[PDB]
């Protein structure tokens, strides 16, 4: 699954969460545009706040953020949405 | 709206439609990261073939593929769906 969401360019932005309503979350930086690769853990300059998590509205230089959403607390199943951005 | 493929890096691929079952078709290129940015139509090496419609799996070089959709033949109204792409 992919999400497409609209900021100004290098301007605070507030993350519309991807996952459905309920699900738990998981904000990464993949690595390249490969599809098994790996993952930098957000929330455990680009990153502005984790409450709520805010960005400034740009691409991240080495890989393209990503949300992983779980109906489980503990990531039993979890699946992946990456985060597009284009500039308004 | 947005779209993630999954295809092999420089080899031929056969992008799957996007838009809902029966609807309108049009591909696009569209130029920078911006949300009105210009756009070149696909279909009136990147582009291998249109019938059906394939490509050699990469991002072009100055935008990103973009596919139109709509309920109409002529396009009264429409929906766009950015098509990103990881390399399996």
């Amino acid at each position: 699954e992919c999400s497409l969401q609209s900021c100004t360019q290098h301007q605070p932005y507030v993350v519309d969460d991807p996952c459905p309503i309920h699900f738990y979350s998981k904000w990464y930086i993949r690595v390249g545009a490969r599809k098994s690769a790996p993952l930098i853990e957000l929330c455990v300059q680009y990153t502005v706040s984790c409450l709520p998590f805010t960005i400034n509205c740009q691409e991240p230089k080495l890989g393209s953020l990503v949300v992983r959403c779980s109906f489980y607390e503990d990531f039993l199943e979890y699946h992946d949405v990456r985060v597009v951005l284009d500039f308004i």
